[PDB]
């Protein structure tokens, strides 16, 4: 089953007021929501509010599907609450920036898409899961952990008093759960390699036209990915800091891969930690810079994300050369 929210915690969130000074600071694509860890459901119902205005949704029932959602992440190190709400923050501006380019229907898919995207999240790979042949890899195929996120959302939806989604048409209803579905699946980095090309070749050629339902549905892809990797965005300590809980995660995969007879790939292996500068080049090369140029030449608006990207790829090369000051 799924773990349900207390009565006195919705009802503390739907009380909630944001500080004045956060109003103005939310808006911006390189906000931290980490100094705020009280605010972060709160944070979320600003953000519903702001993108599809104050009746959106049954307040009750948004309270309610927040907290739950809050209860079924796991205590792991990176795949957790904090980077539910950070993933949906950058949907958020992402969002604010080309408003009308999107539907109703589609933010309020989208918003909630990014909040739910690593429901349940173990801190376990789909390489792991397939690799020793767990059930969810025999349940799903490919995208194995996407899929359950998804699974999980579904299921809170079908919560008493969770359905935010049940006022809409019985046609917007089907509409809205294929955004999410899609949205979750497209968080698979596996897909992403192969959407970034589809993206970029239809944008060099001219034919990419956001009303052709096929290239909409990669473009949320494309954002989904985007936002899922908007720790590289930020300001350099908050990406460092957050890179070790990424690289923290991978390391306990990488533990029990060693205490299982397995050697690990480099990345996952604590014993490896030298080669971590070299692996965020080659990953910031071939993903994240990568990601954001397509993003930024298809909405404009989205250009921060891009310049932040490259300010953080100069950083790591600076680690490389031996440049670095500062810690903690
Ligand atoms: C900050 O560097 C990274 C951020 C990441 N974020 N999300 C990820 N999902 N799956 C993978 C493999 C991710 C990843 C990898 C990174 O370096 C290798
Ligand atoms: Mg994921
Ligand atoms: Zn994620």
């Amino acid at each position: 089953h799924m773990s349900i929210c207390t009565s006195e915690e919705w009802q503390g969130l739907m009380q909630f007021t944001l500080p004045v000074r956060l109003c103005k600071e939310i808006e911006l694509f390189h906000f931290d929501i980490g100094p705020f860890e009280n605010m972060w459901p709160g944070i979320f119902v600003y953000m519903v509010h702001r993108s599809c205005g104050t009746s959106c949704f049954e307040l009750e029932k948004l309270c309610r599907f927040i907290m739950s959602v809050k209860k079924n992440y796991r205590r792991v190190p990176y795949h957790n609450w904090k980077h539910a709400v950070t993933v949906a923050h950058c949907m958020y501006a992402i969002l604010q920036n080309n408003h009308t380019l999107f539907t109703d229907l589609e933010r309020k898919g989208l918003l909630i898409a990014c909040l739910c995207h690593d429901l349940d999240h173990r801190g376990f790979s789909n390489s792991y899961l397939q690799k020793f042949d767990h059930p969810l890899a025999a349940l799903y195929s490919t995208s194995t952990m996407e899929q359950h996120h998804f699974s999980q959302t579904v299921s809170i939806l079908q919560l008493e008093g969770h359905n935010i989604f049940s006022t809409l048409s019985s046609s917007e209803y089907e509409q809205v759960l294929e955004i999410i579905r899609k949205a979750i699946i497209a968080t698979d980095l596996a897909l992403y390699f192969g959407n970034r090309k589809q993206l970029e070749e239809m944008y060099q050629t001219g034919s990419l036209n956001l009303n052709n339902q096929s290239h909409r549905d990669r473009v949320i892809g494309l954002m989904m990915t985007a936002c899922d990797l908007c720790s590289v965005t930020k300001l350099w300590p908050v990406t460092k800091l957050t890179a070790n809980d990424i690289y923290a995660e991978f390391w306990a995969e990488g533990d029990e891969m060693k205490k299982l007879g397995i050697q690990p790939i480099p990345m996952m292996d604590r014993d490896k930690k030298d080669e971590v500068p070299q692996g965020q080049l080659g990953f910031y090369n071939a993903v994240a810079i990568p990601c954001y140029t397509t993003l930024t030449q298809i909405l404009p608006p989205t250009e921060p994300l891009l310049k932040a990207c490259r300010d953080n790829l100069s950083q790591w090369e600076k680690v490389i050369r031996g440049e670095e000051t500062a810690t903690w």
